[PDB]
């Protein structure tokens, strides 16, 4: 369905658009521009696919008619005659000039052949390896980072800059120097740290995105170990390094067996056995299989060969192709941030730019009638829509998020994109990790099963407490442990197990010599005959171990419980063991066996230590059981309770098994033990019977559903309609593919839910992005892509982003509501002056404009979050009845006191008229000039008093002092001016009043409009709502996980 068309015009002609725009630079382009798809259609000069140097891509939606647009360049590079290749939305779309005919990077990803790909062991030296990389590109991520020029321009083609730009002429235009220079230096100053920020952003990841590795091929000619780097080809072959090696490239194994830690895919510690592709004549590729397979990015701990000379893989995937390359598109090409606030702010400032647009008519109109020079009308008109939509308003925002900034880092929460604070105060659901989040990241040993009779023993709690006796020294001999300095080394769960016992590491034969705690209540510090090793196939290590006891020594053996009881003999094993077994595993809990059989071997003889590994591992006895598990953590399940108090939705989205985040999600608290958890599992289609959502009640001593990442892809891909009614209702997502996780955070904020991710990284990264607020737990790659980044590695920063957030939003209002109402206050001022001939004069402006406001906007941003989380959440809605009902009645009183002190100064006795004739500027001193002037100066002063309201999300405004303070100096300074004559009425130009009677009446209109604007917002704040609930009780959201939630209240999905 992808619009794809082809272009060429006249030099001439491309050079007359480029004198239209490249000229203007495009910042006139969108100041004449709402949206540039109209311009873009046909901007570009059509032609053949051929001709096109750069592609207009139009991809649709049918559906939904999802035009997005997009236009890409021509790639033109020579094999040895030239083909062309498509650079589309990153991935390379390759076009035969012959069949004119566009083809994906899937070129044979049909008919992989399992065979086919086993076929291909030896790769050719030049005349396959030379085509390849010309046909399917360079193994490598190039990411390109933006020049500073091509940054400046996209940001200076934000239209507030431009709109700030055209005030700054026509300031310089008028003469007012001193607050342009601010409003300059503000904006250019925010450019810089904008520039540098997406500079530093890119630079990081470009480089964090990058492997150089020297790495060996298998040509049958060359097999040059580190032979390349980047070279790698998707058909050519490789030999693996033998331990310890990371993986370059995406590569079915073809031969050999290799244990390899799958940290960036499952989340997990533990390693996970790779064997070869099963020989087969269908089209079995190695990605449906999902065992035949290395996947990029991951680390082989140990490689294995054992049926040919040396381990061998072919690539399946290079670059962008592979799975690492998918998260680094996805973290790439980033979905729109979109917000009710920030679109009705946007929304906001339109409707004054109607209303101005409208005053600058009444302006021109009474300008003429009042006789001014042609060139004055154009400035003081112009001037006026200066004035509607304030140019500081931006500045003013971002110094709400600079303090909340602050705080976070003080708390130790690390926050590139300050802005992005104020989506935290609207989060309804938040997504967490499993491993490394919720659980520790590490297992730790639940307890040990003594099996003293022939049937199994009550559970030991404590290792610590240790009974002495053959499983004491069964923990302290069966060991893999390795020399650091004075550091143990090797498997983590086998070093774990030394530190519960207590026991300290330190004959022709013996190492790691194994010692107690040297506390007492017969120690008997323990040496080991002989170690046999932990081999794949046999799931189990026999370590022969002699104690200084004068007794013939016995062998001591560690393994999984299948294969440690298969060769225990039966008459030992327990009658029940395979049930434990089945409790254990099916409880999620890891299941490890301990066993033994007695050695006749004559101690300190090389010789005689020295057997066959199976005659050893031959007759055992069931020496007992062990289970080590995940622990949660201390800070996990208090936050998780205050989270469901608050009612902020919380989800488990994981990389493990079902059945192990269950567990850890009924004990965090994720799920309480009232509510009820339904298993939902659906097959892959057939063509005899379609594909079957087998829901399965989960039986346990708000009813919500348990996935796998299988089933989730069976729900999204044939059941669309159901996936809505699964996506409310789900809390436990288990077994998610890195990308399936971005996935379903892109499909949640589909539904209208606002969506937060915690994440330990390197699974989760592409939802960190992905999501509105992303909090990395680790400083490591998360931290890159992640907006958030903690140092504490717990859920504990989830509580303090979110009350943070609440406060910023609130704060953001507020400052907005002051900013708009200022802006309103000056207009009406000003309109009434320009009627009588007169204006605000020059530094009365700049006192309004720098003293008061700027010093009253950036102390009422300062106040501190709430202590308490509540339920009730701020509003979203800046184009609301609660704020436009404030602004307007608010605005009336502001109009009323003014009109009021103009009249009652044209009423008084001594009063005088101006000279109506000679212009504005030029009649310095005048009372009305004086009256407005002297009665909107505090009007600007109480507004921003009262618009805060504080307490239910901030700190009581009465604790914010120096705002108290600010408000009394400024409030003493205005209150001076009209009572003393003024030393400073000299610099503002005011005329002094003699009738004491008048200034205490002006004061009289002035403490009036206090009282009057206080009572207000209370009035508002404590009816408003509620005569809104007597005119509508019954008004359901748009929300679409609102209608989903009233839809289940009223018809529940399968019970
Ligand atoms: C407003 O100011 C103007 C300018 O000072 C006044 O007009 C001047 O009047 C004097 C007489 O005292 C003459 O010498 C000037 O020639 C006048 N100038 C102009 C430009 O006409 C005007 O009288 C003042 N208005 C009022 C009401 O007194
Ligand atoms: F490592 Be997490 F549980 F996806
Ligand atoms: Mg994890």
């Amino acid at each position: 369905s992808v619009r794809l068309s082809g272009y060429c015009g006249s030099p001439w002609r491309v050079i007359g658009y480029h004198v239209v725009v490249w000229m203007m630079a495009g910042i006139p382009l969108l100041l004449f521009r709402w949206k540039p798809l109209w311009g873009v259609r046909l901007r570009l000069r059509p032609c053949n696919l051929a001709h096109a140097e750069t592609l207009v891509i139009e991809i649709r939606d049918k559906e939904d008619s999802s035009w997005q647009l997009f236009t890409v360049q021509v790639q033109t590079e020579a094999i040895g005659r030239v083909l062309r290749y498509y650079l589309f939305q990153g991935q390379r779309y390759i076009w035969i000039e012959t069949q004119q005919a566009f083809y994906q990077v899937s070129l044979l990803d049909h008919g992989r052949s399992c065979d086919d790909v086993h076929r291909s062991r030896h790769g050719l030296s030049l005349q396959d390896q030379m085509v390849r990389k010309a046909i399917y590109g360079p193994n490598v991520i190039s990411i390109p980072v933006k020049s500073y020029p091509q940054l400046l321009v996209d940001e200076a083609l934000n239209p507030y800059y431009g709109f700030q730009a055209f005030s700054i002429a026509l300031w310089l235009a008028d003469h007012y120097y001193w607050y342009a220079l601010c409003i300059f230096l503000i904006s250019s100053i925010s450019i810089c740290l904008s520039l540098y920020k997406t500079r530093k952003q890119s630079q990081t990841l470009r480089d964090m995105v990058k492997l150089s590795m020297r790495v060996c091929v298998c040509r049958p000619g060359g097999e040059e170990e580190w032979v390349d780097s980047s070279e790698l080809v998707p058909g050519d072959c490789l030999v693996l390094p033998q331990e310890g090696g990371l993986m370059p490239c995406d590569a079915a194994l073809v031969a050999g067996e290799c244990m390899v830690n799958e940290s960036s895919l499952t989340g997990e510690s533990i390693p996970v056995l790779k064997t070869a592709l099963p020989e087969g004549l269908g089209p079995y590729c190695a990605e449906t299989h999902r065992r035949h397979t290395l996947f990029c990015g991951t680390l082989i701990l140990q490689a294995r060969a054992y049926v040919g000379p040396h381990v061998l893989a072919v690539v399946t995937r290079t670059g962008f192709c592979t799975a690492k390359g998918g998260l680094v598109s996805s973290i790439l090409h980033p979905r729109p941030i979109n917000f009710k606030f920030y679109k009705h702010s946007m929304k906001f400032v339109a409707a004054l730019s109607v209303l101005a647009l409208l005053g600058t008519i009444y302006s021109i109109f009474i300008l003429y009638r009042n006789r001014v020079p042609l060139n004055e009308i154009v400035i003081r008109a112009l001037d006026l829509v200066t004035v509607v939509v304030p140019p500081a308003l931006p500045a003013a925002m971002t110094v709400c998020t600079l303090y909340a900034q602050s705080r976070l880092r003080r708390q130790g929460i690390f926050c590139i994109h300050p802005l992005r604070i104020n989506l935290g105060g609207k989060l309804q659901l938040v997504c967490f990790d499993k491993t490394g989040t919720l659980t520790e990241d590490g297992l730790d040993v639940m307890g040990v099963v003594p099996l003293k009779g022939q049937a199994f023993l009550p559970l030991v709690p404590e290792p610590r407490r240790l009974p002495v006796g053959p499983l004491l020294r069964a923990l302290a001999t069966c060991h893999a442990l390795s020399r650091l300095q004075d550091t143990p080394v090797g498997d983590p769960m086998d070093l774990k197990m030394v530190e519960s016992t207590g026991w300290v590491l330190e004959g022709t034969q013996v190492l790691a010599v194994m010692r107690p705690p040297l506390w007492e209540p017969p120690p008997v510090p323990v040496s080991v005959l002989h170690r046999f090793p932990f081999s794949s196939a046999l799931q189990r290590m026999s370590v022969v171990v002699a104690w200084p006891g004068a007794t013939q020594p016995e062998a001591y053996v560690k393994g999984s419980p299948e294969l440690v009881a298969g060769l225990c003999n039966p008459e030992t094993v327990p009658t029940d063991f395979a049930q434990m077994l089945q409790s254990y595993t099916a409880a999620g809990y890891r299941v490890v066996a301990l066993a033994s059989k007695p050695l006749p071997t004559v101690p300190s003889l090389e010789a005689a230590q020295q057997l066959t590994r199976d005659t050893v591992e031959g007759d055992l006895s069931l020496l007992g059981l062990l289970v080590m598990r995940n622990l949660l953590k201390p800070q996990t399940t208090p936050v998780i309770q205050a989270l469901r108090r608050t009612r902020i939705r919380a989800v488990m989205v994981t990389g493990d098994n079902l059945q192990t985040a269950v567990t850890v999600a009924r004990g965090c608290g994720m799920v309480a033990p009232q509510e009820h958890l339904i298993i939902v599992h659906a097959t892959h289609p057939e063509r005899g019977q379609p594909a079957s959502l087998e829901f399965l009640p989960m039986e346990s001593p708000s009813r919500h559903l348990a996935l796998s990442g299988p089933t989730f892809g069976i729900i999204v891909k044939h059941f669309p309609k159901l996936l809505p009614k699964v996506l409310v209702q789900g809390t436990v997502f288990a077994r998610m593919a890195p990308e399936q996780k971005t996935e379903l955070v892109c499909e949640l904020q589909k539904l209208q839910y606002c969506v937060g991710m915690c994440g330990d990284g390197a699974n989760d990264c592409g939802a960190l992005k992905a999501a509105d607020v992303g909090i990395s737990l680790s400083q490591a790659e998360a931290s890159v892509v992640s907006p958030f980044t903690s140092s504490m590695a717990s859920i504990e920063c989830v509580p303090m982003v979110i009350r943070e957030g609440r406060c910023s939003l609130d704060t953001s209002f507020s400052v907005f509501k002051y900013m708009a109402l200022y802006s309103l206050t000056q207009f009406i001022s000003v309109l009434i002056l320009y009627t009588i001939n007169t204006n605000l004069g020059d530094l009365q402006f700049l006192a309004i404009d720098l003293v008061i406001t700027t010093t009253v906007a950036v102390l009422m941003s300062r106040t501190g979050p709430a202590l308490v989380l509540g339920r009730v959440r701020p509003p979203g809605a800046l184009l609301s009845v609660p704020v436009l009902s404030s602004l307007l009645l608010q605005m009336v009183l502001v109009t009323g006191v003014q009109l009021g002190g103009y009249f009652l100064t044209l009423a008084q006795p001594w009063f005088v008229p101006l000279n109506r004739t000679v212009a504005a500027p030029d009649n310095l001193p005048n009372y009305e000039n004086t009256v407005v002037f002297s009665l909107s100066s505090f009007q600007y002063l109480i507004l921003a008093a009262a618009v805060s309201k504080g307490a239910p999300f901030r700190r009581p405004l009465y604790t914010n002092v120096p705002f108290l303070v600010a408000l009394a100096l400024l409030s003493s300074v205005l209150v001076g001016l009209v009572l003393v004559p003024g030393l400073l009425q000299g610099p503002l130009a005011l005329r002094n009043i003699t009738d004491t009677g008048f200034k205490l009446l002006l004061l009289g209109l002035v403490t009036l409009n206090f009282v009057g604007a206080f009572m207000l917002e209370s009035v508002l704040d404590q009816c408003l709502p509620a005569c809104l609930r007597r005119l509508r009780p019954k008004r359901a959201s748009k929300k679409r996980f609102k209608q989903l939630e009233r839809e289940l209240a009223e018809q529940p999905w399968p019970p």
